[PDB]
């Protein structure tokens, strides 16, 4: 049985490294190209799986080499692919990433087959969804499918962890009321609330707006400043610092955070949220010290015994 | 285009020969003074260059005569000096060496300009670093600078060869996780692990402690006993013996070994690690048969065709 079910996105990262980003109209030469496995859904599922969670990825890829490789990536990470669909109607979702020597990038995301994960694909997963402890969603598939995933879990008493990423300014009100744990970053919080979030006190203000909209728990991640959390039971914001560490590559750090939190929500329910968030901050602080997104997500074996 | 990029130290050896060593407060007269070229980084880079490698030395010397001389020493070794910086704020790195008839010595090393190589200098060197096949670093510049160089290489998919020399007891944990090949000698391994490392058996235990810290490959050099190698994909220590030879001067044999290893990592990447280390042993073994450190490093010209 999958304890953590993620309903969300799989994307092939297509990365070109250059000395400079190109300008409009120009063709430039880069020095290296490589492929990575990305997508917030898959990233979150991968971190939870490596921590030890029995996971299942509900998603859609293309009946192409990219999709075949993504399925094998999930299998290699011991993630169930029972409800990883393949479609001939769209290519596997893609992120064309151009990165210069300063780490500055330009990214073009084509959602592709991710947008074809539909409500019937979800209903076929009804039995896995109802036996899970945690249901994780984001906003890189059709919102209607994420909303239906949240409803099914909620109807079977499964804990919902929703990550409104990328953030939509007019996010449907029902997302908030279907979220047990609503987790986003400073930029998404700005988009969702219209407030400027450049400190932990600003994040506390923005978290209360998100909490008034119906979330049970709100977490706003703050990069190196850690995170701030509010709930319906303790609505006073509390800042939870993270480990002061030298960052090698912060890409996918939030996905490591969310995947870690999923694991603690499903396997350590009798821990306090503040403790779960301390541990999730730590795991995420470890991923920021390595390169390559999913390549940077640590295993249970390589973490202190004190986190389990 | 440089396949081997060495980010590290250059130092001017200021050698005085005497009959006896001086005691506190004593002025003695010596019989000869001469200048030599040293620094682990330059040593390594010279050996890789002599083997045929297209190399570049990212380093900082003084805007003084020692620095201009160092630049010409590098040029005379067919090394690119496009990233050899000069500074008005410190003297070129120096080793002041007094040697007596008995062969005893006192050495005073002043890092000097080496410690002023900063992250802006690395940022200006970013294209050469990211376009390399291997990036080599040691611990004779500011450790933060070496860590940032390893970070850049790793992010660009460039092979990192780290030589923690001279060794430091509380080496930042990221030095291990950012090292693809982590190479040191016996006494460096003893400093880094707190174990006795006298024999190949001892080196096996020590290399294992290092591999569990995050290294992909650990090599411990063992003088006349050659070296020991472990890896993530082969956690079992293997012993590569060297040539039994009549040593005349083993000074800088480690740097010969490392420069040779960088050459094979960059130009022969499909060779087995064992094959590379046996060739690198042979090369370091040739260096041991003459005096003069960089002076003893052999050329592709003067070596067996079977090494290539
Ligand atoms: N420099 C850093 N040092 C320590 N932890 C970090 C650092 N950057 C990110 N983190 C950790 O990763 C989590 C998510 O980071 P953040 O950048 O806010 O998310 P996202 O990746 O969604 O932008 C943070 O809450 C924190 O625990
Ligand atoms: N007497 C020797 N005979 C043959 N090879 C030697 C001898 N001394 C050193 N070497 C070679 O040089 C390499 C580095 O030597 P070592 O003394 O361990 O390094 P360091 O210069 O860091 O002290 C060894 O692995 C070996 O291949
Ligand atoms: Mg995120
Ligand atoms: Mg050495
Ligand atoms: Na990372
Ligand atoms: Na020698």
């Amino acid at each position: 049985v999958a304890a953590v079910v993620v309903v969300g996105s799989c994307m092939t990262d297509l990365v070109s490294l250059t000395s400079r980003l190109p300008k409009t109209g120009e063709t430039i030469h880069g020095h290296k190209f490589f492929i990575g496995f990305g997508g917030k859904g898959a990233n979150q599922c991968v971190q939870a799986a490596r921590l030890g969670a029995m996971t299942s990825m509900v998603c859609k890829v293309g009946k192409d080499s990219f999709g075949n490789d993504y399925i094998e990536n999930l299998k290699q990470n011991d993630i169930s692919t029972e409800f990883t669909y393949q479609t001939k109607d769209a290519a596997t979702g893609t992120a064309s990433i151009i990165v210069n020597n300063e780490g500055q990038n330009i990214i073009v995301i084509v959602a592709g087959a991710n947008l074809l994960l539909n409500t019937e694909d979800l209903r076929a997963a009804a039995n896995v969804i109802s036996r899970a402890k945690v249901m994780v969603c984001q906003l890189e598939i059709t919102p209607a499918t994420s909303l239906e995933a949240l409803t099914m879990a909620r109807r079977s008493g499964v804990k919902t962890l929703f990550n409104p990423a990328p953030a939509i300014a007019d996010l449907d009100p029902q997302f908030y009321t279907l979220s047990d744990v609503f987790c986003c970053n400073e930029s998404e919080a700005e988009i969702l609330t219209g407030l400027t979030v450049g400190s932990a006190a600003d994040a506390g203000e923005a978290a209360l707006v998100l909490l008034k909209r119906g979330c049970q728990v709100v977490i706003i991640t703050l990069g190196a400043e850690g995170c701030v959390v509010l709930s319906q039971t303790e609505p006073e914001p509390k800042h939870i610092p993270t480990e002061k560490v030298k960052a090698v590559d912060t890409t996918g750090a939030g996905d490591s955070f969310v995947g870690a939190l999923a694991f603690y929500l499903a396997y350590y329910p009798n821990l306090s949220l503040e403790d779960m968030l301390n541990r999730s901050n730590f795991i995420a602080a470890v991923s920021v010290q390595a390169a390559g997104t999913q390549s940077s997500y640590p295993y249970k074996k390589d973490l202190p015994l004190t986190l389990f």
